[PDB]
């Protein structure tokens, strides 16, 4: 189900990203779970070529910034697409009388 997504951290140890109905998972090479997002604490998403950034709010109430540094840029489209995307299927919303 989940589309998995190679990518490489701040200092360059290999995960991956799986882009979920819940948020994002993140886990390692041989897919160890690590930590998961959920998607109301996922502010923004930032493509920079083959660089994607996410703002994290934090339970404190703060904003942070994730670096996942990925191989391409297609390689990095794909990602941002995906959380980008399945976003536009965690958060609907429409009028129901036209």
């Amino acid at each position: 189900g989940i589309e998995w997504h190679s990518v490489r951290d701040s200092e360059g140890q290999k995960l991956l990203i799986g882009v979920g109905p819940e948020g994002i998972s993140i886990c390692k090479d041989d897919f160890s779970p690590i930590n998961r997002i959920a998607y109301p604490v996922v502010q923004m998403a930032t493509q920079s070529g083959k660089n994607v950034y996410l703002t994290v709010t934090k339970e404190s109430g703060n904003s942070i910034v994730l670096l996942f540094k990925m191989i391409s840029t297609r390689a990095a489209s794909g990602l941002y697409r995906a959380i980008t995307e399945t976003h536009a299927f965690y958060r609907c919303d429409t009028v129901t009388s036209a």
